């Protein structure tokens, strides 16, 4: 009786999403319908709800209510309506460095929050970063959020870290950070940094630009891709400075610190925010 005029917004992983208007307050909402197809789906939906119910931050999409069939506080997640998504913004071209830098700050602020709570995002990509163009606010989408402790082909390989390509079911905070670096490069250039369709070509695209500085990392690659055995992995053929040719040296330097092959050398969300390139906000 509360939510009226519902029009589908598209399809996520969990289910169909709809835009609707609330009667209590004349504001717009975004509702996710999750179908309880199998008992595996009910267990998955229940994990997701307990997480999003306790997270409250300026750069995380706000969850208002949870209702079942007929609307009572199939499952329906009522969240805040955002104007657009980052993917729709970047189809229109690259951003001014001032806007990319501001959106990166907000993305990092949102990551620093979820990571502190021992939550990570299993599906970080421009389509799941929501924008209100009026206030230039960026908010990370709730669906994909998971505690650190069918349709497989519909998962993008593009924002996957070298480690996630080698160990496909192991998600960590550092994996969110690699994806954030990739999204930042995409906001600056208006095109995907590493656009592979398969796990191996994605690894080969990364290896053309990212140095392998540890022998442990080098030995692992020689056991999967032995062609690079007499190549000095320390100096790639097409480095990030070449891949990003019109952007500032300050942006590339900050990027080189996030797009490290090893998670051990990679800045954390907290460290990236304390970086001079970000601390000015
Ligand atoms: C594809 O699957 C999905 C998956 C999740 C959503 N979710 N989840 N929480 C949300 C909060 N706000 C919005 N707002 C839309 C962003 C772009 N939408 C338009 C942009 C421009 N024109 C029409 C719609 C509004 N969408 C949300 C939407 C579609």
């Amino acid at each position: 009786s509360r939510y009226m005029d519902l029009k589908p917004l598209g399809c996520g992983g969990n289910g169909l999403v709809f835009s609707a208007v609330d009667n209590d307050c004349d504001k717009r909402v975004a509702i996710k319908k999750i179908v309880l197809t199998d008992p595996q789906s009910v267990k998955h939906a229940l994990r997701e709800i307990k997480i999003i119910r306790r997270l409250d931050h300026d750069n995380i999409v706000k969850v208002f209510e949870i209702l079942g069939p007929s609307g009572s506080q199939s499952v329906y997640i009522v969240q805040e309506y955002m104007e657009t998504d980052l993917a729709n913004v970047l189809e229109q071209g690259p951003l001014l460095e001032e806007h990319a830098r501001l959106f990166m700050y907000q993305l990092l602020r949102g990551l620093k929050y979820i990571h502190s709570a021992n939550v990570l995002h299993r599906d970080l990509k421009p389509a799941n970063l929501f924008i209100n163009t009026e206030d230039l606010v960026l908010k990370i989408g709730d669906f994909g959020l998971a505690r650190i402790m069918l349709s497989e082909g519909l998962v993008t390989k593009w924002y996957r870290s070298p480690r996630l390509l080698l160990s496909p079911n192991n998600y960590t905070k550092a994996i969110d950070m690699w994806a954030a670096g990739c999204i930042f490069a995409e906001m600056l250039t208006g095109k995907t940094l590493f656009a592979g369709a398969h796990e191996l070509e994605q690894m080969q695209l990364i290896l053309e630009s990212i140095p392998v500085v540890h022998e442990e990392d080098r030995q692992e690659l020689l056991s999967v891709i032995p062609v690079y055995i007499r190549n000095d992995m320390t100096e790639p053929h097409k480095p990030l400075t070449q891949l990003l040719p019109g952007i500032s040296r300050e942006a590339v330097d900050f990027l080189e610190q996030i797009l490290t092959f090893s998670p051990m050398d990679r800045l954390t969300a907290e460290e990236a925010l304390s970086h001079p390139y970000m601390s000015i906000y």
